[PDB]
């Protein structure tokens, strides 16, 4: 079985030989060493091969331009069979089109992408803004509180329930299933190492999603107006009316949607407060010019970079960065490094809400796999900060945030926040 990752002090990157830099360490982000580790890789070995890691050997691509090329070159780099650095526990690999190459990727993505179509997102705006306001007003203003479960996880869990028309009181299952899936120690160095519970969740997921398919189909056959959820959309198109006869296209598509939006949205909502705390002149600039929120949302997403990387496999030998990536080698596109590449962003470690090229960030990736839910993610963040400006004159992080163990997700498990209303 995959042993748990136990945290040990990560030394300064300059004490290491270039060949010994291992950025798969799932504690790099928590210990605040990722910036120095990736900067040295960008400057001295932008295409870096690590032959010794707990996940096996892999290439690290750390420069913005080189990540662009790898992400856009689905002719040279495959997203199959997995896009995380390591491997899922054997038997637990789920086929998701995020880890599929064209043309099969295009067919499956096209059958689900309507759930985040612009018209369908506008139909969700009122509920998103209603829930955001209902969560923010319920927050205490006389004492600090943990922002992660109070706001980030709360709003995220509701959004995921809306996307699937999942039972509202069972929405916590979607978060729990997604957390254990994305936090598998064998895949991302996360803290979930019990493979038995992963098989249990996969069984509960199949049963619960199947029962949801039946219930929606029965409700549809009874004349219930079709909603804006993925299930309603899938049962309204001829090509996916029988998707239940394809359990893997069914479970994989539904599993990808909830894992895709779970801790990404959660950590984007928390990360904006961390950036505001580290650069408070941007909060004054925001209150003076609230029209900057759309661009600030992009800058929040760039600065946080909730998904640290996507992994590829070289379909062939590929020359890149002066190195020869061999066919079959694993290649890791470090978005978290690309978004801090000063070759692309001036003062890249600085949170600048009116940054002219904030929209050019690679937190959503690029190419055929570029985040399908990116507009929904930006919509939730825009509404959250619109509703924050309506209510609060200042937001203070009163404690050192606690960061999640993972090399894949960059997020916070604890964010103590003190609110000051206006
Ligand atoms: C700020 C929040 C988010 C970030 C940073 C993010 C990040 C990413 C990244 C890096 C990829 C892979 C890009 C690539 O390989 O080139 C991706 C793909 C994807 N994301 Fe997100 N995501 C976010 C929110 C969401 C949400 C809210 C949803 C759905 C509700 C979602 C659904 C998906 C799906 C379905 C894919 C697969 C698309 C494909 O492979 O064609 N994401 N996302
Ligand atoms: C965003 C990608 C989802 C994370 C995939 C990691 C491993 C695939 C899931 C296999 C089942 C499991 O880990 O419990």
């Amino acid at each position: 079985p995959m042993p748990e990752f136990v945290e040990t002090p990560i030394p300064d990157v300059n004490t290491l030989a270039l060949e010994d830099i291992d950025v798969s360490n799932p504690f790099l982000y928590r210990q605040g060493q990722w910036r120095a580790y990736f900067k040295r890789l960008r400057d001295e070995a932008p295409v870096h091969y690590q032959k010794n890691s707990p996940f096996g050997p892999f290439w690290s691509v750390t420069r913005f331009e080189d990540i662009l090329f790898v992400d856009k070159s689905h002719d040279l780099f495959s997203a199959e069979p997995q896009i995380i650095l390591g491997d899922p526990p054997e038997g637990l690999s789920v086929e998701m089109f995020i880890a599929m190459d064209p043309p099969k990727h295009d067919v499956q993505r096209s059958s689900v992408q309507g759930v985040v179509a612009p018209k369908n997102l506008k139909e969700m705006e009122g509920l998103i803004r209603s829930r955001t306001g209902d969560v923010l007003d319920s927050l205490p203003t006389d004492k600090p509180f943990n922002w992660v479960p109070a706001v980030s996880k709360e709003l995220t869990g509701r959004m995921l329930a809306t996307l699937l028309d999942f039972p509202y009181e069972e929405r916590h299952k979607l978060v729990e299933w997604s957390d254990r899936m994305a936090g598998a120690a064998s895949a991302t160095g996360g803290e979930f190492a019990d493979e038995n519970a992963m098989f249990d969740d996969a069984a509960d997921m199949a049963r619960s999603f199947s029962r949801l398919w039946r219930d929606k189909e029965a409700r549809r056959a009874a004349g219930e107006e079709p909603g804006f959820d993925l299930i309603s959309l899938l049962q309204s198109n001829k090509e996916t009316k029988d998707l239940i006869n394809r359990p893997m296209e069914f479970i994989g598509n539904l599993t990808l949607l909830i894992v895709g939006g779970n801790d990404t949205t959660r950590n984007s909502m928390s990360g904006g407060l961390v950036a505001m705390n580290e650069f408070p002149r941007e909060f004054e600039k925001l209150k003076a010019k609230p029209e900057l929120i759309p661009n600030m949302v992009s800058e929040i997403i760039r600065w946080q970079t909730p998904v640290a990387y996507m992994r590829r496999i070289a379909k062939q030998d590929v020359e890149l960065g002066g190195q020869t990536i061999k066919k079959g080698d694993r290649v890791v596109m470090w978005y978290a490094s690309g978004n801090r590449d000063e070759r692309k962003f001036d003062n890249p470690d600085q949170f600048i809400i009116d940054r002219k090229d904030a929209r050019n960030h690679m937190s959503f990736g690029y190419g055929v796999h570029r985040c399908m839910g990116n507009r929904l993610a930006e919509l939730q963040l825009r509404i959250l900060w619109e509703e924050i400006l309506k209510r609060f004159d200042n937001i203070e992080v009163v404690e050192e945030p606690e960061r999640v163990q993972s090399n894949f997700g960059r997020g916070y498990s604890r964010l103590m926040v003190k609110l000051t209303p206006n």
